[PDB]
């Protein structure tokens, strides 16, 4: 009775796989809505390039990639060994030299304070080209050894599948809230209340829904986002790095011969499933200008999802100011699959009480208006 | 003027003829997943059902009727493909023993229904002659009147008619909560949505947001899986529909597509996945006494959450004790033949005319405490 | 113009993996036909309790099962890490103790000369569920420890990775072929003859088709299989066995919460590409039947593929009589997924003129017919 | 009696036109993938094309007013389901330079070919008030007798004709031998298909079975990707065909579908993939015209290998010194618009029927020692 979990992302089963290791009794409730963030995640983890310079890579960023490397041995010392991962490295690209440098120059001030970067190196036109084949021979790129990829369907898969072996329960259900006595009620299909000591919401871009049953006020909306997947026949794709042209663009490579090329970000879009024609065109057009050797490749599929955006490019995490019992995690926006599983076990500490790691306040959420 | 909440069948149905009274009507729906009214077969046949519960059968025989008023007046509107078809029914049964009680059952329902046509009790091997892919061995009872339709098609018709009578709709999910006594509806955001009068036809997830003003809704989800099938180059705009009487049925439509009896799974909740034993009882019965389909295409399984109430009866008319709201749920597995009817009945209680039926014995429950 | 395959299956995948390792120039074509069968085969590896005892077949059957545990490691130390195979064990089940004490004898007599297959131990009622959960737990078994999977799709097109990585080309177009001057011609999309030493024939059930050009009787004809997918959402599959229960039917269990269902049968089927009503009913009871377990499981795809069935269920490998610059490989059935990797081995030599491992007399095809 | 080898649009043709002739026909088609038929966007409109070749234009002009007969034939048979309809044609341009000179050679085509009305140059966002989507900036020449159709469903109503008219079809691959002089035609099993007459529409496959007679056919396979989109709740029927004169085009369907200009890859090959930079050509043309179709669903992209021949002329007539032998082949990326009569010809070549063309320009080549 321990803890009752709704919606089972990449943010919700982190939750459960570090409550699950703390004893806890973890009930996990997913619907799993079509457009569900985390099933279309492209799945870049190399936060060195970010260009939202605010405390917050030192807080989740920063803390979050450098969690990776003990993630993935933790996982596969459990049976789980399908997560998608590998330390690929990343090639950072941008129009001119002079943006490239001051680039550089942000990734070597965020290299101290993370070592798994590796040696950052500057590469000359036609260098990138040799590690990621279909790029153009004239594009100069900074070169970071520690950027990985991975599937984040697989690693939140793996990390629910780690929690439910030891005592963990899942079902595919749609719950909602009530507030009662000034504490956090979840009632489940029938409506009867679903008995737990205390409830996490990492609902992604749904929350704000039930939430608002609470008279909170949940400032998190969904960004839809067409990502493409391309299929390179008899290629051997397992060692090229990610690419990444700082310009809302982006592309890696899975073992597969399988290349998935940066999503739009349309605000405003609401949870509108559909693969519409600009869309793809717009990513097609950012890939294959930096890429023309993907023009002759197979498209299998284009997957799509709903970011979880904050007002706030920033996170909500914590528990609920004048509400008992009630915790969420939503605002990952499009670095989700980096801070998720850290902001994972941020919620585990907090339901339970251990000492914070980092400062919360920065990421509370707000509370009733009444 | 007037917020209608969840846009199913029923929803659709109030603002289709709210709309065109000149009420202004603002529509929203989640759309949420497993939609009813998106994976309901489309059977229309209520002289055979085994259930004898005469406050629900007024509406259903009822609402079955008014397909002839609706299809028309929707006809006459620009919408015309609805698949709907007076293709006639089979009621079939293992045993002949059961089959002479329910000849019987028919024939006394029957009495107040010219519509039904004339039923005969057809020989071996003449039900066959009409749905082909039926085993041979099969007596049945022919019910010339019972028709088909595309739910999916009928509710998207309606509401393009609301839309264009001035309506609005919206995607979102919104909330209710007591303001003065009277039904103040919230968005996501939290603002209010200004509205004189305000209805929930929000199908099996109505029990979420009324129960936050102490109201005990009993409507909870019965999941239900449905297979579609394809007869490639076959034509079945003339087969009737097949009611084996054992929970299971059967129809067909227009583009050589077969459509087979569903599941109930009670306790499901909103479960919304196939599964291999739901697809599995489906196809056993469907192939059991349609043998002819074995070779048929699979295209594709949907789910949906009926709105099951605690008694098979619905809920329809204005809430006892708060002001400026109405509830229409509880349709159950018979949502495609009441709906339409259903949402005539809420527009004339948010309107204020009296009843063609009345609505007492479907009123809603006050707060409780 | 050393060699040219025709068809990109397992079994023309092997042997292109084969042959450009040793020099020889590659040139690859697939059509990727709808059904084609390396996309919808199962991946069970378990030779030692098949019901067919034929010496011609069983002498490949099981030779090509130990060939496995090189390939894995060859290919894994070429990148190719993912190929979803997994020495899991297998349970073989049947119904009356009389046919399984039967079965045992057949298992024993060829595990005596199989160290591969480890030790064959006879499980009582409801130690088979103990591995394989959704089993009902009334049923004895017998445990093969060296029972294993593979995900064929995954497989073959790693070889192929590995063979355009050594210089091989793949394309997608479709070929044909005709007689010119006793020696074998393939004519490209053009029509025009395509400059080659050497060709190989893979195309499975569609080389019929073209090899009858040649004045051939190629009696290999398609057999239909559907073949259902499961999931079970947050359970750790990576450790079941596989589940033969001699009856035609089977499943086994990949890493992501995913569980397979034995295949349909179908004769006469022709290339029939569709997913039928009775087809995936047959396979569903035969499932539910020995494992209730999976009644509550998603249904995720359900794949289809035509066997390339022989009259003789013997394959047919080696190079035609009477024509010159010829080489067949195909009548792999139900079974190609095992023969398949080490077939391409042997045709290889075959057509580089390296000796036999195993006399290809007894699989060699037919002439041409005047 | 006849053999047909290859079942699209001209096999289709030819079985269509022979069945009424009283000839017994049996067609056999392997379906291959890429197959032109199944993705051909279904454009006609001859006058506008750029395409001045009268020894090729002598058909397209011809063939295309042959659809009047067919449609009403197919009308007065059963088959009405040939998403066929006489919608009209916007011809683009890139400046009004270029606009002029398109004008005028569209007046002097339509002088004995009255099926295109009455041409009428639009201006200033004229041509967006016929087809939405389009730019207001674009100026345009409306052809009323422009129409669209769907080339798959053509195809199969022609052979529907045909089999309740005595013919059979057979799904194989099938071979060609000489015989004494005489075209033999082997099946999978290698037995003969007795046939007295031989016609080979294969598409752009026929060069692979002609080989095997010596024979060189100069038809090889042209790539083309086609996208479908989808317009949720927008009514299409009416929209007219869209012709930019820039390799692409796009036109409407009723079903609330619009479909978008196809791209042209030589040297392509049998490449059944639907690639990367072949979609975005697509939709950079599309929407480069069309912005209204940025938000539009993308339900499909279809690929088809055209029978692009060395010249852009067809081949159609029997085959030199080969007894019992016919050949149809080479309608690249006009089939659509050609292909109906043009299986009326070949039906005329093997009954004996005197030319209604000249065929001398068409024949093909003889076998090369
Ligand atoms: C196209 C795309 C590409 C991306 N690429 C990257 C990348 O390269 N790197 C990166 O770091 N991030 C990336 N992201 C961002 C990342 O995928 C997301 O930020 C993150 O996965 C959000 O996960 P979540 O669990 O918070 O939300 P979700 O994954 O949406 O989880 C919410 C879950 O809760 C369920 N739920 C909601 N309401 C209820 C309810 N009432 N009852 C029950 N269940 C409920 C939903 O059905 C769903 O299953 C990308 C996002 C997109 C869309
Ligand atoms: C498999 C199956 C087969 C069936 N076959 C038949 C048949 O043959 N004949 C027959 O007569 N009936 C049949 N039915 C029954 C019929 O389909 C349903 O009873 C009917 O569709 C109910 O309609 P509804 O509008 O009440 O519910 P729904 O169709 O579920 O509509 C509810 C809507 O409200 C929305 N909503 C919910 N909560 C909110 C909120 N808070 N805010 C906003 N929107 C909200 C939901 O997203 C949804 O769109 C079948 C049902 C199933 C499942
Ligand atoms: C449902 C199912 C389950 C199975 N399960 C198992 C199992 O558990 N274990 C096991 O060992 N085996 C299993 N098998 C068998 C195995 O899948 C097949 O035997 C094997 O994949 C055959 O490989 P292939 O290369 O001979 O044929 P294919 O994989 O079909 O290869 C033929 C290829 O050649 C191409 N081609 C053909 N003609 C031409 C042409 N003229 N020009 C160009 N290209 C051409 C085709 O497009 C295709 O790409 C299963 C098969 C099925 C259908
Ligand atoms: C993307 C695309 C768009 C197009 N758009 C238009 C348009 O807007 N307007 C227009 O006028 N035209 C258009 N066309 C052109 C038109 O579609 C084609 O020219 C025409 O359909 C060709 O038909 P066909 O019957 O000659 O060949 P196909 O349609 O290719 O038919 C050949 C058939 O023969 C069979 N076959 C071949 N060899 C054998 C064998 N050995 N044994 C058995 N069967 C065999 C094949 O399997 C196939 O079924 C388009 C073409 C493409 C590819």
């Amino acid at each position: 009775m321990r803890v009752l979990i709704i919606g089972a992302g990449i943010l919700g089963a982190s939750a459960a796989y570090h409550l699950a290791r703390l004893g806890a009794q973890v009930e996990i409730i997913d619907q799993n809505h079509p457009g569900k963030a985390t099933l279309a995640g492209a799945g870049v983890v190399c936060p060195w390039a970010t260009e939202a310079d605010d405390p917050d890579w030192y807080l989740l960023y920063a803390r979050g990639a450098r969690y990776y490397g003990t993630l993935i041995e933790e996982l596969r010392g459990q049976g789980e060994t399908e997560l998608g991962y590998s330390r690929v490295g990343a090639l950072v690209l941008a129009e001119d030299r002079a943006r490239l440098d001051t680039i550089e120059g942000r990734i070597s001030r965020r290299i101290k304070d993370a070592p798994e970067a590796g040696t950052v190196r500057r590469l000359g036109a036609g260098e990138a080209k040799r590690l990621f084949p279909p790029l153009r021979d004239d594009l100069e790129a900074i070169h970071i050894p520690g950027g990985a990829r991975v599937d984040g369907r697989l690693l939140a898969a793996s990390m629910l599948r780690v929690a439910i072996s030891s005592g963990a329960t899942l079902r595919n259900d749609y719950v909602s809230l009530r507030l009662n006595d000034g504490r956090a009620e979840c009632l489940g299909s029938d409506g009867r209340p679903i008995p737990a000591d205390e409830i996490i919401v990492t609902a992604g871009a749904w929350a704000a829904q039930i939430l608002a049953l609470l008279g909170l006020r949940h400032p998190v909306v969904p960004q839809k986002g067409q990502i493409i997947h391309l299929h390179l026949p008899g290629v051997a794709t397992s060692g090229w790095p990610v690419v990444l042209p700082m310009n809302s663009y982006y592309m890696l490579a899975f073992d597969d011969s399988r290349v998935v090329v940066g999503a739009t970000r349309e605000d405003g879009s609401g949870f509108d499933y559909r693969v519409t024609a600009r869309g793809q065109l717009e990513v097609l057009q950012a890939g294959l200008g930096i890429a023309p050797g993907l023009a002759d490749a197979t498209h299998i599929e284009t997957r799509v999802g709903f970011r979880p955006a904050g007002s706030a490019m920033r996170p909500i995490l914590g528990r609920v100011p004048q509400i008992a019992g009630l915790t969420i995690g939503n605002g990952l926006g499009a670095s989700g699959l980096t801070v998720g599983p850290f902001a994972g076990h941020l919620l585990a500490g907090v339901v339970m009480g251990e000492p914070a790691e980092v400062p919360l306040e920065r990421y509370s959420p707000t509370g009733p208006e009444a």
